[PDB]
């Protein structure tokens, strides 16, 4: 018997795969997480306690972003490894393709908050790989599930590349996507590119971005916007055509912004 079901925060939210939390934590009806430690517990008792004696109120690691009350932590995985492994535990319940708990060293960890008077409450997170060989700018990417399709995924996305610029290099995530993971990359991208069409070759949207030149390219070809010339994928678009999809249905709703003055980080 599974985790099938946990209470954090405020929310319950039913599991959506295996996670391998210990056999006795799996065996409860329920388990209970605390929201700023991500200490995860079997009974409401002794969630009641610890709810009472945690003095955390937001995630470890350095705030590295904030803008009004939306934060972002910076969490290594070697100076917080029990925290991370908790993240890991808890993301795996929505992830069918993370594959990796424990050994959270050779990861920085990037916790979304949504802060009120109370505290910084976690919506979501990135990892990411300190030293990716394939050039990958984003291990896994989860938004539990309460805060998905309302903006937060695509802010981290997002913050993945604004990262990737500050580093000077071009990034992917690291595949197979979930498929709702597919839907919001495809969207950001197309919207990142098409705004910039609107305001160019190929080798230019990928440094001005720091999206990869294949991942540009084939969000082009599902936009029937890019041209094949003797091997030579090529830019092919007017502008109104540019614009009667950027006016289309899906890119109306106001995204939550990444603020680069408002990150504080520098590249390792
Ligand atoms: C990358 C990603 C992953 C996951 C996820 N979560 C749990 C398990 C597995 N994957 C959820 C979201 C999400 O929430 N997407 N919706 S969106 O942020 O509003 C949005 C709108 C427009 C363009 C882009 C994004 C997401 F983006
Ligand atoms: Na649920
Ligand atoms: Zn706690």
């Amino acid at each position: 018997k599974y985790v099938d079901k946990i209470h954090i925060g405020n929310y319950e939210i039913d599991a959506w795969y295996f996670s391998p939390f210990p056999e006795d934590y799996g065996k409860q009806p329920k388990l209970w997480l605390c929201e700023y430690c991500l200490k995860y517990m079997k009974y409401e008792k002794s969630y009641r306690f610890h709810l009472g004696q945690c003095q955390w109120r937001q995630p470890p690691g350095k705030e590295i972003y904030r803008k009004s009350n939306i934060s972002v932590h910076e969490v290594d995985g070697k100076d917080h490894k029990i925290y991370c492994q908790n993240l890991c535990l808890l993301a795996k319940l929505f992830l069918d393709h993370k594959t990796l708990y424990f050994d959270v060293e050779p990861f920085v960890f990037y916790i979304l908050t949504e802060v009120d008077r109370q505290g910084a409450h976690i919506v979501g997170y990135f990892s990411k790989e300190k030293e990716s060989p394939d050039g990958n700018n984003v291990s896994c990417i989860m938004i539990l599930p309460p805060y998905q399709r309302r903006g937060y995924g695509r802010f981290l996305i997002a913050f993945s590349y604004e990262l990737s610029k500050l580093e000077s290099t071009v990034g992917s995530p690291e595949k197979p996507l979930s498929d709702l993971g597919k839907l919001s990359y495809r969207s950001y991208w197309s919207s990142v590119l098409l705004e910039n069409l609107r305001d160019l070759s190929i080798k230019d949207l990928s440094q001005m971005t720091s999206i990869t030149q294949n991942d540009i390219i084939s969000t082009l070809q599902s936009l029937n916007m890019v041209k094949y010339w003797k091997g030579q994928h090529v830019i092919c678009v007017t502008p109104k055509l540019v614009e009667e999809h950027l006016k289309s249905a899906q890119y109306k709703k106001p995204p939550i912004t990444v603020d680069s003055v408002c990150l504080k980080w520098a590249p390792p």
